[PDB]
């Protein structure tokens, strides 16, 4: 049985994870859900506990902790360990009965739980791209210390890339390791993008797009922050840096391609120039499931891909003039050092300002650019603890610098 | 170093093989061409010998044997073992200095050299699909006896399929072994076809097509027999049976899909419904190379796929009414026993009759259908030598029946 913990079990990733676990378990008993962790959704967590009966429950918000304890008394033949806060999280990661941890939490807590999962040598199914972009150096160092820990990518394009690799090679290395691409014979990556809602818009039209334009009638329905990043293509920019760190692919060997059908999820060109790609309907259940079944696959009842019905797949180059956030991401990744930390942090601020109708489309890239221009490279700390503090300091500085730029112009 | 023999070195597969070997060896010394085998092209063989300096030369036509000996005296610092005929071929197959053998010969001599390669426990890069269709039972039986022999597919779609599989699983089985698909978690195959030159003709237009039409302006340039089979889609029919036998995939799980761009070479759906595909420009060098590098890949200087330039990929269902040979192939495969041997043999005759303007397009499938209707299933010989004789008898009978049917209606 695959023993799995879900962190952020009521968010999008966590709920998709439990859905595919439920459906697969109907076919064959394959997963044991050992732990669920949520912030504050005490009722939703009780409902999940009633179904999956995990050994561990944890809620972050101490003010709903007691409520959770009595709710759970309602469940027949069930006596879970019920914990709360950061230290419940740590206790779950240290448990010897847990093998794989799905990280469906953003920002701080996401990276923090990831760190604890790695320290305990677990398999970590990681969807949070911002943590790889911002703290890649730290994750790489930590993965080198904890030799049995592994990050398995859940971001759909990175899952696709991973699924295009020969496991006889993968098993000789692991993600985020130097030489990953050499060992796997990788030459180049095609990183597929939906292109978002604005591919056909002129520069003058882009000047006036609004957050409602970006959010309304969403092709793929997802959270607000990522929807805005899809609209600017900063999502793909982040995902370029994510690719580089996960797979040790040089930036000149990563090509963003706009594939509006979202059937081909990304492709890998090997050193003989043969190309392998992964394909399915847009659906996060496949990337999540693979992260938990790797290096194997199990049966599902998902809708089979009907290629004849799909009929046409298309591909075109993104215009860097229209989507300047892509160029900024490449520039930051190529400059290296903590420029990716800076890019991510400034985008966090700029994205949210645009979301809330405070700045315009090209102001997003303008602010990010100015913050990047304001950063001086720093010597990279050798010490793991010092390195994490350096990342946090830089993240905080960059957010502040973005906000200060806004406030001046405002 | 990879020690390779090429059987049929002056044909299309053989010359693509030597071209990719030459180019790859410029990058890094990887291949030793140990043996070359041709029918009668003494001058061309001498030129390949001058370049590749193989330890073995073999010519099937005894009447050019002496000529070859003299020619070779022209080569400085070179003293090859120079051989001839079927027995020269057996001698090459049994050499301990040869590891991999490319089978780029058709018909009898293709099957015969394949058998000897297997008997000598070699890796056999097999491009001759007809031998798998006609003699599948015998190849399976032989591979079960010779445990270290392996067939690696070179037919482009079958190479694609093979390239979409995880070698961590492939290495626990082998082509033509029962349970191959189970071990590799295969659910279903998308078998891509160019559709050939007649794909958009109406039924009235099809009645009238000629072999000149099928051979003229050929999308992909290749031999006449396969070009005719591409026109009727019997090529893909044969390739469905090839798929079944190489990969132990049920016929109901093989879908022919027309992909006119010939960039995606075929796709594999796994039991979770994730799909993996292999992609490159139409170029036999990739499938040939992979057959010789598997389970590894090596660097080439081939042109990199430009997906944005390619721009559009399309997929549609073939019409069984317009391409009845497809239906016949499925029916024959599904009925099993030696119906595939009959299908292959009767097609050999019907293809050639049409090529030479003796019958019309729909007569091809008519003759095939009638021969299949005649055939009575036979008890499958347990004995390997007996089984081969049985296949050869059925092949010979089926050709004569096709010819007889032609002669009556003539
Ligand atoms: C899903 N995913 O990993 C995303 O990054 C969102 C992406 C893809 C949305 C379509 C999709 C949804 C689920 C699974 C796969 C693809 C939007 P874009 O490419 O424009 O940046
Ligand atoms: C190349 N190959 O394996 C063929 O069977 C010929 C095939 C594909 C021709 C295009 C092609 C050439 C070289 C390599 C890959 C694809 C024609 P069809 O699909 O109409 O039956
Ligand atoms: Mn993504
Ligand atoms: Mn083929």
């Amino acid at each position: 049985p695959i023993n799995v913990a879900i962190f952020g079990s009521t968010g999008s990733i966590g709920t998709n994870a439990l859905n595919i676990i439920r459906e697969c378990n109907k076919i064959e008993n394959v997963f044991n859900v050992k732990a669920l962790y949520v912030n504050k959704s005490v009722n939703e967590l009780y409902e999940q506990a009633r179904e999956f009966l995990p050994e561990y429950l944890c809620i972050h918000d101490k003010s709903v902790y007691e409520e959770l304890k009595e709710l759970v008394k309602n469940i027949k033949d069930y006596k879970p360990i019920i914990l709360c806060g950061d230290e419940g999280m740590k206790e779950i990661c240290s448990s010897n009965s847990i093998d794989k941890i799905v990280i469906g939490i953003d920002s701080f807590q996401g990276l923090y739980s990831t760190m604890y999962a790695i320290m305990n040598n677990k398999i970590v199914a990681l969807a949070n791209k911002e943590s790889i972009v911002s703290a890649g150096f730290f994750l790489k160092k930590l993965l080198n210390i904890h030799k049995n820990a592994k990050i398995i990518p859940v971001d759909s394009e990175h899952s696709a890339i991973f699924q295009c690799l020969d496991n006889n090679k993968v098993l000789k290395t692991k993600c985020l390791q130097d030489n990953f691409s050499k060992i796997n014979n990788i030459n180049k990556i095609f990183l597929c993008s939906s292109g978002g809602p604005f591919q056909n818009l002129t520069m003058d039209e882009l000047k006036n797009v609004t957050s409602e334009n970006a959010l309304k009638h969403p092709k793929w329905k997802m959270g607000k922050k990522i929807t805005i990043d899809s609209a600017t293509m900063m999502n793909k920019g982040l995902e370029v840096i994510e690719t580089h760190f996960l797979f040790d692919v040089d930036y000149n060997d990563i090509e963003v391609i706009v594939h509006k059908e979202c059937i081909i999820h990304s492709c890998v060109e090997f050193i003989d120039k043969s190309v392998i790609s992964q394909m399915y309907y847009p659906d996060m259940q496949i990337p999540i499931l693979y992260s938990l079944t790797w290096p194997d696959r199990i049966k599902t009842n998902l809708k089979p891909l009907d290629l004849a019905q799909v009929s046409t797949l298309t591909f075109h180059k993104p215009s860097l003039e229209h989507f300047p956030c892509i160029k900024l991401a490449y520039q930051a990744g190529i400059k290296g050092n903590f420029y990716p930390t800076v890019l991510n942090a400034s985008n966090e601020i700029a994205n949210n300002l645009f979301l809330n109708n405070k700045i315009k489309y090209f102001d997003i890239s303008s602010i990010i650019s100015q913050v990047l221009e304001s950063f001086n490279s720093q010597k990279v700390s050798e010490n793991s603890e010092d390195l994490m503090k350096q990342i946090l300091q830089i993240h905080s500085w960059a957010k502040d610098k973005a906000t200060d730029i806004y406030n001046k112009h405002n």
